[PDB]
């Protein structure tokens, strides 16, 4: 039974690189990022310029839904496909679930919780790649709720 | 009528800096890059490392044809989408001139005809970007092929 991994973190987490060398030592594992496709398709223009319209986040979706079924539609040698994203948002876990028991997919999480201190660190040398403190705060937060933590 | 814009020129020749600024100057268009998809489904390994397998490739043909037909079935606001990539190989232009032709799009050449000597100079100075010589030789010859130019 071909797996869905999700990976589920703020940035600066480890996901990227989890998700690479993952891939390495695991033949038939493929990559699917939100992130990727949104610098594609706008040709890679500067991170901070792309702007979070409802048009074009619903075509990196309909790419990662697609991309998905077209991989695990594949052979033998296809184990599963890795969701590279934050994953932070309960509805997007819950699409890909649906979506997961609709082929007779398994879904599994991949959880990586840092702490706030370490993950402000990691930020602040990220240059380009970087996000804005209030954006991580506000992620931060998400993952804690996710993870069954208190928040304010 | 939406349009399919192919970029053809070898690596160096200018085809992703003019992707980028045309689809800023020209609202409607989006990217589509077969480098981009490679990198993505192996989660962003050294470029040196790609092999570029049977599997794979077609992997990385499927999300350009669907991620294609996905976003031309978009509203009036579309305009249409670039084919940022090398486009060398006849059979691959060949291949989106029956798919628009199948659905109705148009097909145009947008060419970046670089002199060797140029594109040597701009190939030593991409580092990981950078194409080996051999290779880089082998692209511009078929491109004075497509340019319809005498080669040995």
């Amino acid at each position: 039974m071909k797996k869905i991994i999700l990976t589920i973190g703020c940035p600066g987490s480890g996901k990227s690189t989890w998700a690479r060398e993952f891939i390495a030592k695991n033949p038939g594992f493929y990559n699917i990022n939100r992130d990727d496709y949104r610098q594609s398709i706008m040709a890679h223009e500067e991170r901070d310029e792309y702007k979070y319209t409802k048009k074009k986040e619903g075509i990196v979706t309909g790419m990662q839904f697609d991309t998905a079924k077209s991989i695990l539609y594949g052979g033998d040698s296809v184990k599963g496909v890795i969701i590279s994203d934050t994953n932070l948002n309960p509805e997007r876990r819950l699409a890909w679930e649906t979506f997961a028991k609709e082929y007779g997919w398994k879904v599994e999480h991949k959880v990586f919780d840092v702490p706030w201190t370490e993950l402000v660190k990691r930020n602040s040398k990220r240059g380009t790649k970087a996000v804005p403190i209030d954006v991580l705060r506000s992620m931060y937060k998400s993952m804690r709720e996710y993870l069954g933590l208190p928040v304010y």
